[PDB]
Parts: C-alpha cells; sequence; structure tokens
C-alpha cells in the first residue's frame, strides 16, 4: 500500500510537463523572429526532450504499483505551470520568459520531491528524478544566456 | 484574407489529433493485456507517427498566413474525439473499441475536408491532408485485424 | 457493402503485377547480353521495386474490407500480362519489348481505374495508386531510352 | 552436357519455393489473429528469406549450364506443395499446419536431394544446398513451437 | 504527339528554377549578416533541395516524350524570375525579398498550370509538380517569418 | 585494507545474477507459448542485459582492489536465487512467476546493499549499484504487466 | 524417437562451452599482464563469440525435437574442461595454457562427433557442427602464437 | 587591395564550370545510347562532383577578400567553354568528344593559373586548385578509355 | 549569491584536469615502448574521454551562475597535479606512475567535494561529479592492472 | 608431423590466387571498352574479393602448424596460371577468355584437394574451401554469361 | 642532426594553437549573445578543429626526429597569441576581434615557415602545414562574415 | 610524346610497392610475438594502405597516357626492395628492421622524384605522390616508435 508519498507528487511534474510541452509546441509554430531558424530547431529539441522526459516519470509511477493518468482535465489543474497566450513575439525583456522561466519552477518543484525521497529510501527515483535535473538545468542555462546571466 | 474555409477545419482535426494523442500515451502507460510487449511497441508507434502528423498540420495553418494554436482549453472542447477513462483492460470486444474506434472518425472529418480543399483551390492542403488518410487509413486496417475485418 | 467498383480492379493488377514480377526474375536469370552486369543489377532493382508495390496494392484491399487473394490460378487468368517464353536475348528490336512494353500497359489499365477512384471518393486509393504510376512511369522512360525515345 | 541429376530437382524445389512464397504472401495478407502484429512481421520475414533462396537456388541452375525457368505453368504443377484456401484463421490445431507443415516436406526433397550431390561430386550445390536446410530448419523449430514440440 | 499543354510549361518552371538555384547559391556566397553561419547553411538547404526539384522537372519532360532543355539561352529568356544585383545585405525590409519574394511566384505559375493538368488528364505530372508546392510552401512561411507573417 | 562491507556483497549479486543469466537462457530456449516469438525476443533481450550488469558489476570489485570470481562452485553456493526445473510452460499462474519473481529479490539484495553504501562512502558504488535498481526495476514493472498490477 | 546419437553429445560440448565461457570471464576479469589493454579487448571477443556458439548450439537441440538444458549442475558434471583457479598471471609456459588449451580439446570432441554426424545423416548438424571447427580452429591458431607454433 | 592576379581568373574557371556543369545535366537528361544506365548515373557523377568543385572555387574568392558572382550574363561570356546543342546520341567519335574534350581546356587553364599562384604566393590557392586537377584529370582518364587512349 | 561553496572548487578540478590533459597528449606524442601502438591509442582514449569531463565540469559552474575560466595562469597554479618532464620511458616501476597515479588524487578532491555537495544541497551537482568517479574510477583499475594491483 | 597432404596444395592454390590477383589488377588498370565504367568497378570486386580468399587460404595453413609464403619466386613458379600480356581489349571470343578462362581451372584443382580433404578427415580445411567454390563459382557463370552459356 | 629549421618553429605554432585552443574553450563557455546557440555550437567546432591540427602539428615533429612538447610554461611563453581577460560580450566592433583576429596572425606565422618548407625540401611538411591554411583560411572568411568584408 | 621523365619513375615505386606489399602479408601471416594481436591487425592495416596506393600510384600513369603493367618479371626486378626471408621473429634489433627499414627509401626514391615533377610542370603528379610521403612518413614515425627514436 506504501509509497503514495513521493508518488502523488511525480503526477504533480507528470502534470506540468505536458503543459510546458505544448506551450514549447506553441513557441514553436508561432516563433517569429530573427533568429528564427534556429530558435525553431531548439524548441522542437526542448519539447522532444521533454517529451521523453514525460513517458519515463510516467513509467516511474507504473514501477512502484501506481497506474499513471493521461486526463487533460487533470493537466490543467493539477500543473504549477500555466499556458502562454498568443504571444507578442519569441524573446521577452521582462521577467517572466517561458522560454527561460518554466524549467525554473519545476526545478524547484523536483528540488522539493528529490528530498522526500532522499528520505522514503527510493534511490530508484531519485536516480532519474535527479537525472532529469541535470538535463533541465542546463537547459535554463542555455536560455538565460540568450538574454544575461544574473542568478 | 481568403481562405478561412478549410483552414478553421485544420484546428478541427488539430485538435482532435492531439486528444488521440494522450489517449494513445494512455493505452501505451497502462496497457496490461498478454500480447502486451508487442501492442506496448506499436501503442506507442502509433502517437509517435500522428505526433509528427500534429505538427505538420499544424504547419500547414501557417503555410497560408494562419497562427495556430496550442492552447488546451481549445482542445478538450474544440475536438470530435472524446477522452478514454482509466479503462478495464487492453481489447474491447463491444462496440467502441478506441483502439479501433477513434482513427476511424477523423478518417470522417478529414473526408468531409478534402471536398473543401477539393474545391477552394488548395492542392497543396489536400496532398498533406489525404496524404494521412492513407497513412491513418492502414491504422485502422491493421487493428480491426486484432480483433475481426467487417466494414 | 458499397466499394467493390474499383476493388476488383485492383486484383486486376495485383494480378499482372505478380506476372510482370516473375518475368522480371526472368530477364534476371536467363540475361546473356554485354551490358550483363548492368541489366543484371537492373531489372533487379525492377522486380524489387514492384515487389513493394505488389504488397501494398494487395493491403489496399485490406484497407477497406476486402481479403486480398494469392491463388495462382487467379493470376494466370486475371492478369492482361503475359509470360515470356525463355526468350532469345536481352534486348528485342521488334514490337514488344516486354523489358520496355510491359509497364506500358498497367500505366493504362490504372489510368483507367484512378477515373472511377477519381470519382467515388476514394482519395485514399488514388493518393497510391496515382503514386505507383510516377513510380512505374520513370521504369518507362528509363528503358525506352535504352532503345529509342518515340511515344 | 553431364549434370542433369540433381539440376533436374532444383527445379523440384525452385517450384515448391515460389508455392510457399505466395502462400506465405498470403499468410501474410489475410490473417487475422491475436498475436497478429508479430505474426505479422515474422511471416513477412520468412517469404522474404526464402525470396533469397528462390533467386540463388535459381542461380545454381546457371552456374553449371542450365537456364532456369521462371514460368508458373511449371510451378503449379512441378511443385510438391500445393495452395492454400482462403483459410480460417492464423493457426490451425489438426495435422496440416501450413505455416508449420510446409517446410517440413521441402526439408526431405533436399534431404533426398544431397544424397545425390552427395555422390555426384558437386560440393557446390550441397555446400549452399544443405547450407538451406540449416536456414529452413530453425523456422521449422520456431513454429512447431508456436504450438508444440513432438518429432 | 498530344501532350504539349503542359509540358511546355514545364520549361516555363524549368527555366525559373535553375535562376532561383545561382540566385540562391548567390544569397549563400556574398552573404554577410548576423545570423551568418545558420542563413549560409539554410540557403545552400534550399538550392540544394530546388537541386533535386530541378532535375526531376526535367525529368517529367523525357517521362512523356519531350527532350529536355539545359541551354542558359533559354533560362535567362523564359523564366518569370529575374537575377539578383549584388545586393547590399541579407535581409530586405521592402516589398521585394527575394529570399522571400521567389517562392512566391513559382508557387503561382504551377499553381496556374496543376489546372491544365487537373483537366488533360496527366495525374502523374500533377503528383510531382502539387508535390513541389507543398515542398515549396514550407519555404515560403520558414522565410516570410524571418520577417512577419501577412498573407 | 579496508572495503571488504560491501564488496562481499557484490559476490554476493555477482552469484545471483549468474543464475537468473542461464535460467533466463532457459526460458529463453525451451519456451513453448502462444506470444512465442515475442516472449523468445524479450527473455534474450533480458539476459542480454543482465549479461552487461554482470560484467560491470564484476569491474566494480576490481575498482577497488578486489579480484573478482567466475567459479561456478561459487555461484550455485552464494546465490540467493535457485534454478528452475524444465518447467511446464512459459507463464505460471501462481505466486513464483521466475520470469517475474527473480528481479523482485535482487532489488531487495541490492537494496539492502545501497545503504551500507549509502554508508561507507563508496559514491561510486552506488552510482551504478542503484543505477541497476532503475534498470532492472522496469523489467520488474514490464513483466509484472503481462499478468497483473498488484504490489 | 530417433536421433538420441549425436544429440546426447550436443550437451556434451553445450557443457564445456560455458565452462570455458565463465573461464574466459575469468581471464578476462583478473588478467594484470603487460599486453593487458589488448589481452583485455580479445578475451572478451572470444568468450562473446563462444556465447554465440553456446546458444545456436543449444538451438540445433531444439531443432529436432530435444529440450535443451541450463542448469548448472550438469554442467560442472558433463563438461570435459575444468575450471581456472584463481591463476598467477596472464599466460603460461608450461603445457597446459588454458587461454590456449581449452579450445584444443573440444575440437577432439566435435572432430569425434561429426564423424557420427558424418554417418546418421545430419547434414545440417554437421553444417553448424563444423562450422564452428573453423570458427575455433583460428582462435587456436591465432593463440598458440602468442607463444609458439608446434603441432 | 592586393590579390587581383590569380583572383581574377577564378571567375575565369568559375564561369567555365557552371557551363560544363549544365551541360552534364544534359548528357544527363537527354542521353540515349546502349551503356546507358551507367552513363546515366556517372554523368550525374559528374555533375555532382564539379558541383562541389564550383562551389568551394566560388570560396576561394571570399577567402581572400572578393564577392563571388553568379551572374549568368557572366557565364555565357566569361567561359572558355561553349554549351552542346541537343546533340544526336551519347557518344562521338569525331575530335570534339565533349564528355571528353570539356575538362580537357580547364586543366590548360588552370595549369596557366597555378604557375601565377606558384608565383604570387598564395599556396592556399594553389593547395586547392592543383586539388582540383587531380580531381578532373582522373575524369578525363577515365571518359578517354571509354573511347581510346592517345594523349 | 549563494552556492561559491562547492562552486569554487570546480576550478579546482577544472584546473588540475587540463594538466592531466596535456600530460596526456604528452605521454601520447613521445611515448616509446613496445606496447606502442595500444598505449597509443589508449592515452589517446583518455585524454579524449577526460576531454569531455573538463567542457561539462565547466558548464556545471555557468549552470548555477559562475562564469567559468580558460586562463592557464589560474591552471599551473590552482591545480594539485604537476606537469612530466620528458620522462624516460612508458611505464615507470617506482612509486609515481603518473600514467597511473594521477587519476588517483583527483578521486580524492572529489571524494571530498561531493561531502559538501553531500550537504548543500545540490544533487545536480553530485550526479555528474560522482558520475565522474565511477568515470575515472575504471581508468584507475585499468592503468594499475598494466603493472600490479594492490589498494 | 601428419597433415601435409592438401597442406602442400594449398601453396598451390595460395599461388595461383596471387597471380590472378594482379593479373586482375591488370584488367582493372588498362582496360578500354565500352562497357568500363562497370567492367572498371567489377573486376575491382573481383580481385578484392580473391583478395580476401588469398589471406585465409594463407591463414588455413597456420592453423594446422605449417608457416605460410609470401615470395613471388614460389608463385611465378607454383601456380597452375599464368600472365597476362598487355592484352589488345578487354574481351576475347577465342578459347581462352582470362576475365573467364582463369576460375575455371582453380575450380579444377581444389576440385582435386576437396576429395584429399574429403579423405584425411580435414572437415575444417573443406569447410572453407568448399566455401571458395561456390564463392568462385558464380564469378564463373557471371562471366560466361558476358559472352555465351555452354558447359 | 639536419632540420632544426622549420621544426623549431613548429612548435612556434604548436605553442599558439594550444593558446587559441583554450581561449576558444573560453568564447564557448562565456558566451552571452543574441545568435547564441548557434556561437555556441561554432566555437565549438572551431577549438575542436584546431584540436586536431594541434596534434598533427605535434606529429610532424616525431615523423623527423625530434620530441614534441605539452608543457605550459612553455606555451604562454612561445606563443605570438595571448589570452583573452573574460571579456564584455560575444562580438567586438573594434580592431581586435579575436573571434575574428586570430586566426590572422598565424596565417602570417606559417605563410612565413613554408617558405623555409619551400626550400629546406620537406614537401611533407608543407603537405600539411600548407593543408592548414586553407584550413584555417575558411575560418578566417567565415568570422570576418560575420561582421564585414574588408582584406 | 612527352613525360617518360617522372613516368618512367612511377614504375620503380609501383615495383617496390608490391614487394613491400607481399614482405607486409608476410608479415602479417607469419608472425609470432608477444604484442602479437595488435602487430597482427596493424601490419595488415599497413599492406591494405599501401593496397590504395598501389593502385592509385598506377592510375597516375593512366592518367598521362601510359599503360600501367602487373606483371611480376617486372617486379622482381624493378624494385629497389627486397624480400624477406622466412624470418626468426617479429622484432629485429640490428640495422635493417624491414618493419622500420622498408618505408625508409622509397621516401628516398619518391623524395628524388618530386624534384623532377616539381621541374617537368606535373603538379598533379606531386600532389598525390607528396601526398603519400606524409603517407608513409607516419608509418615509418610509428615503427621508429616501437623500437627506438634516432634520425
Ligand atoms: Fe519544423
Ligand atoms: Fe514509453
Ligand atoms: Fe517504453
Ligand atoms: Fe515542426
Ligand atoms: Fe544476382
Ligand atoms: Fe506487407
Ligand atoms: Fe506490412
Ligand atoms: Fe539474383
Ligand atoms: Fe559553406
Ligand atoms: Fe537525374
Ligand atoms: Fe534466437
Ligand atoms: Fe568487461
Ligand atoms: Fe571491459
Ligand atoms: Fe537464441
Ligand atoms: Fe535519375
Ligand atoms: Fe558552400
Ligand atoms: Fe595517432
Ligand atoms: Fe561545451
Ligand atoms: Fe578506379
Ligand atoms: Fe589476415
Ligand atoms: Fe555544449
Ligand atoms: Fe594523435
Ligand atoms: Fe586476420
Ligand atoms: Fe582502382
Amino acid at each position: 500500500d506504501d509509497l503514495d508519498a513521493i508518488q502523488l507528487k511525480l503526477q504533480e511534474l507528470l502534470a506540468s510537463l505536458h503543459i510546458f510541452y505544448s506551450n514549447l509546441r506553441g513557441i514553436h509554430w508561432n516563433i517569429k523572429d530573427t533568429n528564427f531558424f534556429v530558435i525553431h530547431k531548439k524548441t522542437q529539441k526542448l519539447y522532444e526532450y521533454i517529451e521523453k522526459i514525460i513517458d519515463i516519470v510516467a513509467e516511474r509511477s507504473r514501477m512502484l504499483g501506481y497506474d499513471s493518468e493521461f486526463r487533460y482535465s487533470e493537466f490543467m489543474k493539477k500543473s504549477f505551470i500555466k499556458e502562454l497566450d498568443i504571444e507578442s513575439t519569441s524573446n521577452f525583456l521582462p521577467s517572466m520568459e517561458s522560454i527561460v522561466c518554466s524549467l525554473t519552477e519545476i526545478l524547484k518543484n523536483i528540488f522539493g520531491m528529490r528530498k522526500l525521497i532522499d528520505t522514503a529510501g527510493d534511490y530508484g527515483t531519485a536516480n532519474i528524478m535527479d537525472d532529469i535535473m541535470s538535463d533541465l538545468e542546463k537547459h535554463l542555462w542555455m536560455h538565460k544566456a540568450l538574454l544575461e546571466n544574473c542568478d
């Protein structure tokens, strides 16, 4: 019966992942900037890469005993990340820079998670969970480099 | 300004495609049948293939002048295809066989569409739209062969 | 029940395809000419290519509802193309040049077909049927170039 | 002039091979079973493999001095293997199991042959003839394992 | 004798294709912009792709009976597309944007063509002709996205 | 001299791994079920994968200072996993399902181990040891999905 | 019922093969010599190659009717080849040179076998059995070349 | 400012290269000979190879400071090689054998050039210029071997 | 502002890595031993592999907020590893065996590091830092096997 | 001491192989015919293939105990095949057709050999020796097909 | 003893190459510009390419008799190229543009060298030395195209 | 008629190349040393590489007008390199070290040649001739490194 702990949280990320997913395929479909060509391949290269993180993240669930979800009602509700309007351009000089301010929070979520995994004795979970932070961490670095350092 | 005709309908399929998408990633994540191993690879092989149909279908929009959508509110509303509960098993002997009764309707939708394209003079649209029916038609055949012929 | 129209005709080509098939593997096995080496690779490159056209052509049947045939009695009877004797050489200066005068007629058959498809509303059929004429058309051109233009 | 011995027998197998060939492309086109997906790939994987055995077997002829055949009249007559009706299903619990009871006899034919080759001093023939028994022997094993051992 | 119709027009596109060809290898050789590196690979990726469209377009001619041309006198005369001076930069804010305003017109030409093909009963011509519009249509979209939407 | 701790335990898994190894090559050689074809490839895909886990696990030993073993006397004695009789079939509805109830225990063993590694300060050991649990964990999930969830 | 002859002997080699197998993975794990790097890749290249000989050798059994074994009790008993202590070094100047004096005997065993196959009329067995002697013969040559010719 | 010397001559070859280019795609499109198949691939294999020589030759210009041309007016004027009529056949027994008598002269041009490079101290130019003579020299040899030696 | 802790230490390894780097390309360039050929490929295989460890290690810095260094003054000063003279031979029987006694210390450094990472809550750092110890640990093992075990 | 029998004969073929070798690289270097291009690739494809037959044939020697030769004095003396003058053309209508009348005799030599192997109990020798006749037999067939059947 | 001439100068370039090397891995690690993504791949694509130039350049030394260096003291002293501060941005509008003004001088150095090689009779040295100027020359062109032509 | 100069000398190297060729396949077949495995691959890697040098060197002849030779009488006579006895071992501490003292002289021959090419105005010859010295020069360096530096 045990192991609901960090499990119910997988749905937390599992949910916010498919939201960053279609926003990505949104950055990717409407984009209209000078860099274009690239910012068209690299966005694809992201949602394509968090595409693989979404399936496995889902399979961690099944690993234990849980039965993953795929419903949408439970995405546009569970996620700690919201949709992007139909924008204005590719980049965004102000605070929220989606392309930049999106991976930033999930790193916190999982950051949060890992500890509980760093407790409940689920080295298997953290092995891949914390495998993703490395994953997502570079995609953070790379982006805030399209603008400017800081943090 | 022209060309809203078959364009507004792309969103019709564009919408029902991402619904069959995550249902597929649902068949794919919970599945628990004897065939398993295979039906675990082939479902992936489907949503992976209608994944590519979803992006291009979206790019047909941008081809003309339209600006594609990626919002979810406009998927679980626009689509002529609904979500799957958390099922009961892989197959389903009764009428609706999702894995089978899903591709079946979009073929109609597009069937419908094509004519309007088969009129408005958008050979470019139909060249790929009707490129998909061939696409999806085999995936229909293949499935209703897991059960039985008919139609 | 519908769709027997262009379906019963698939068997028409489906039949004449397996006849051009083994004639090809006949040109390919006995050939004894100067070009040889090549006319030995290219014949193979043909029957290997109409090999793939034969399977799919057969799968169009199953697409709809029909159940394809594979019997021989129904090939050496249905086909609008006949066998080659044990020849005399590779080329043939007179009218019928098999290697040349074979693809020529099926283009007519299908030519004929397409219209009925270009009517019954089977864009899926024509999409691949007329996909083959392009296919077979170059293999016509290429050959009548081993001899001389005309038509 | 010599070497008609085992040569006239090549036509014996050469004939029964193209019969098992299209029956295979028959198992492959109509099949409608649960295993499906797999048994749809593996049947293809058979007739694709006895496809290569058919050409070379034909080229052994030309090796010596003989001129191979490709006519059909001489297949549905020479062969020691007959066509399959339009079946009833994929498997078959009774004696003749085509998918199983087909390779079984050619192994005898060739078995028979080899000796004559194992006499006339045609190590080149047997090197590949008996190369095929190994070939076909596993495809026998594999199949009667889909049902049950015995023999 | 027939089929001069859409044939004489192939030379129309066949001509304007080799003009967009070397202009491309012109955009590609002198370019001096910030994007550079990318716009140096993507221009190459264009003329490399319309390179393949030029040969086949030429082979459609030979398909029928016509004998393609390769002379230059008949390019800088037949084409409905003109050469680029030695420019001023990569992009161009005003109306004509070559890199953008070039594919735009051939789409019309062929658009025009197709109908006549969409009449004379040359499904083989249209199958590839209209195969190119899809081709070239995306390269239009992609470009006018380096600047701004509209149309 | 230090580091005998988790080292002597490597032999514990190192031993039970080569036992699951040949049992796998046992499931793989005698198997006779309906799924067959697949379950004949996937079993191979297992023992092939725990084949690589066996060598490296052995090389962790040499990493430190230890000299790995390869003797059999020390496998059919050290292992916490026993051999399979010559079975009865592929699957097994009762408790012990080898194909299923085998990976299950080593996960415990190592589970146990990791802690001691999660203490002695051998992050290098755990990095790969716990790299295997992820490894083996999916192969558990996958299997108990051929039957039914639970745990 | 027949064919126990050379069959019961397959187990003879089948047994001694898995013994040379783990000794190899023993030479491969402890080795500590100057050549090292190589003598570390080539040993792997051996047991990796007799790994494939072990599976097929086992499948010859199933070819006929026999049901292969995988138990260890029946390896450290049936084999005509014994385990290696934990050695002293890589090479060995005296008579028994394992790395050298191991393949040497199985060549005899099989040598012996083949005749019985070279009698019972199992060309399929010998085709691969004697396929292995060529196999193993070079690995003999290669090794006794690391030391000195002779025989 | 310097380096106009051998630079203005690059345009000399750069010009005659695009002329041999489309003549090649002319030999390649109309050809109608016995060798055909081969001479249809090898001509392609030429213009495809002098295609790469044309771009780099153009990039040598940009290397220094020059800005390459792509205009046609400056090809059918600058070149020391003229167009081919719509021929009569593939080969040509008399003096000028295009397929043969074309590479022959550019070897002279460049021959000429190199010296000036073999003077002005542009080892970088000659390194690739004289890289091309080796290039084109074999294509000379190969061709005059389709006819007869001499020179 | 936080996270200077383990960050300032990355420069510690980042520094000693480029020192082992060119010493490697030193072992690699002067080497003159019997093993040669191998020890010429394997040394390359090392510095090529710690080449990738050097860039990422540098990118961990940028991950957080730090701006990596590349200056040399800060390598031949920061590093806890010194240069090799122009040696005497490939191997070295005494204590310091560079090729062996080099990876040995960085394992300590990082060993040291990890703890601080194993505290500050930088699972992302340790995930790759401790990913390297596994990395470098085998290269230690492998080497001290070219000589003798111990430790 | 035994096994000089068929061994001294390997040198017989080993010798005549390197003679057909450089004659091939002679056919290959001077050739001047119409087929050219092909007959320039296929000759290469021969001597490249009998190149591999020459090394292994040599390694059969070392297999046993013999020490292969590589001297030339012992080729232009031992061989039962002689050099080609500097010819007159590619083909040759009369009896000896080298390109054709060369493989023809070695097939006899080995034919002869095999028996002695087919006696002395060297299944390993014959397995590859008779592996070559199949090899060389097709290259015979192929050639006498460039001219005419017969034998 | 001879050949110190151009040899002592290899160290001149060999030295300045490893300086441009880590500056490159400096442009590559800190870069923060709009182009970013591209200029992050292309810089890597440079130092990766002058990485290969550095090793071979070093191996030219060993070619003759010299024993290459790898010490750093002898780089930050021998080189005619200096380190980059921790910059300000990616590009630089003023004179020295590193990314641009770096390859520029080594071309001179080597330019200088070649002559001495173009004298001492070391065609082997110049063959690769002047192989590099072509190398580096394009990387010059490409860069000064990111800004503006000139020279 | 001209160009006999450096041409007659190609035969000089062309001759000594096929002698180093079979000596290589002699070092390669009898070798019996400790390094073995490596020195068995690297020797092959030499004669395989001077194999390609032999064909092209021969094609330089045909480039001009000359008709290459392939006779042996003209190798064991023309060459400035002699055969190796059946040796004593792999290495050789005294002066002549074949494996080492063989490439050494051809470098002189060609050295000699180049000048005459460095005169007669055959930049095409020298481009590849001096392409080989770089080739062979490294194979010199590598070998005299298996022993000791010097020269
Ligand atoms: Fe895209
Ligand atoms: Fe998945
Ligand atoms: Fe999966
Ligand atoms: Fe896309
Ligand atoms: Fe063939
Ligand atoms: Fe199929
Ligand atoms: Fe299929
Ligand atoms: Fe064939
Ligand atoms: Fe370029
Ligand atoms: Fe073409
Ligand atoms: Fe298998
Ligand atoms: Fe290993
Ligand atoms: Fe290993
Ligand atoms: Fe197997
Ligand atoms: Fe073509
Ligand atoms: Fe280019
Ligand atoms: Fe190297
Ligand atoms: Fe990097
Ligand atoms: Fe060639
Ligand atoms: Fe060899
Ligand atoms: Fe990177
Ligand atoms: Fe190197
Ligand atoms: Fe070998
Ligand atoms: Fe060649």
